[PDB]
C-alpha cells in the first residue's frame, strides 16, 4: 500500500536516538541497504547512520549519511548479523524526519517510528 518507497515519515522528539526496522511495505523487492533520511526545515541536524550490533544491544557502526541524503552501501553480505537505520538527531525542536526505503515487508518488528532508543 505504498508507491515506490516505504516514507517513514514522523516528528523526532528532539535530540531523539532511533532504530528504524520497521515494516510499511509491501514489494518483494527493494533497494539493498538502499535508504534516504529526509528531512525539511532550518538545520535538520538529523545522522542517518548505518549500523549493525547484535547481541551488546548498543547500536554502532560507521555508516554514517548527511541530512536528506540516500544512504547506500554494497555491503549487504554476512546477512546474519541484524543491521539498522539508525536515526540520530542534533536538533532542539522536533524534526519532521522522511525516511524513504525500499524493503520487502514480511516481518512484524518493533520499531517502526520511535521505540527502540539506543
Amino acid at each position: 500500500r505504498i508507491p515506490n518507497i516505504a516514507t517513514y515519515t514522523g516528528t523526532i522528539q528532539g535530540k531523539g536516538e532511533v532504530c528504524i526496522i520497521g515494516n510499511k511495505e509491501g514489494k518483494t523487492r527493494g533497494g539493498e541497504l538502499y535508504a534516504v533520511l529526509h528531512s525539511t526545515n532550518v538545520n535538520a541536524d538529523m545522522t542517518l547512520i548505518l549500523l549493525r550490533n547484535v547481541g551488546g544491544n548498543g547500536w554502532g557502526e560507521i555508516k554514517r549519511n548527511d541530512i536528506d541524503k540516500p544512504l547506500k552501501y554494497e555491503d549487504y553480505y554476512t546477512s546474519g548479523l541484524s543491521w539498522i537505520w539508525k536515526i540520530k538527531n542534533n536538533s532542539s525542536e522536533t524534526s519532521n524526519y522522511s525516511l524513504d526505503a525500499t524493503v520487502h515487508d514480511d516481518k512484524e518488528d518493533s520499531d517502526v517510528l520511535t521505540k527502540c532508543p539506543v
